[PDB]
């Protein structure tokens, strides 16, 4: 998160080699951190809580008596970033059979993520089945067919206007014949959220009964990504998130605000498992 990393590092760096710092020195730093977070598109309330968390913790660490307050602030900011990011790494719970939905807008990288996820679990010994569930657009189904072909994972393409009941029947049949134990359903991706889309997704959910509903989000959209996350959760109901294009995000607002705003864990980063602790370190220039 380029710009956030630099600002945070410069802020902590300013207190380096000054001996003990004053009360206003601390407040100044806290103000630099707050401004750094707002610019990174971190939610207003999340930013507010972050700065207070660092204040309370640092004071608890006797920061004003410290001869190396910069180290105390460093550790405190690291801890706050780690927690904001999710705290500890989390992954979906696999069982005998699993059917998960991959939901998100067109452009979130939902379809490529579906294939990437299948390859990831195949490597762990699972037998995935990709399901191209867009009942209106053949091109979207073809894209996943091609992707599955490349990653060596089977793809079931629904037909135009196929009912949720027919989709369930065919999916169940293929899974039985091919001993598939992880079904990844790539739902319809559209440029914007419209009620008809959400209604079909909600219906498809009632019929297929997925164990997990993964919302794929383009990290580069910032807070907007969480607005989308709220909508999808209210209309369909999500269980976890996948943030793509993290390398392009010089900010980090979405990743840093997700837990607080949505209450949903970030399972994967666009692809490998999401590691809060590892990213908190990289943000501070140590990763
Ligand atoms: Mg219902």
């Amino acid at each position: 998160f380029q710009q956030l990393s630099a600002r945070l590092q410069e802020a902590i760096g300013r207190l380096r080699g000054r001996g003990r710092i004053t009360e206003e020195d601390l407040k100044a730093t806290l103000r630099e951190i707050r401004r750094a977070l707002m610019d990174a598109d971190v939610n207003l309330e999340v930013t507010r809580d972050f700065v207070e968390r660092v204040r309370e913790e640092a004071l608890g660490k006797q920061v004003l008596e410290s001869l190396t307050p910069a180290e105390v602030i460093l550790a405190t900011v690291y801890e706050a970033l780690k927690e904001a990011l999710g705290g500890e790494a989390r992954l979906p719970v696999l069982k005998d059979r699993n059917l998960w939905f991959l939901v998100g807008l067109q452009g979130s990288g939902k379809t490529t993520t579906a294939a990437k996820l299948a390859l990831y679990y195949k490597g762990k010994g699972r037998r995935p089945l990709l399901v191209a569930a867009d009942t209106q657009r053949p091109a979207a189904r073809e894209q996943l067919r091609l992707l599955g072909e490349k990653v060596g994972v089977p793809v079931l393409e629904v037909m135009d206007g196929e009912s949720p009941e027919s989709i369930r029947r065919r999916v169940e049949e293929k899974a039985r014949l091919e001993a598939r134990d992880l079904i990844l359903v790539d739902t319809a991706g559209r440029l914007q959220i419209d009620e008809p889309l959400m209604g079909e997704l909600a219906r498809l959910k009632e019929v297929l009964g997925p164990d997990e509903v993964l919302l794929v989000l383009d990290a580069m959209t910032g807070q907007e990504a969480l607005s989308v996350a709220r909508a999808f959760d209210e209309k369909v109901g999500v269980t976890g998130l996948v943030l793509t294009k993290l390398d392009g995000d010089a900010r980090g607002g979405a990743a840093l605000s997700a837990r607080h705003v949505t209450g949903k864990p970030i399972y994967f980063a666009g692809l490998e498992p999401f590691y809060p602790e590892r990213l908190a370190g990289r943000i501070l220039g140590m990763g």
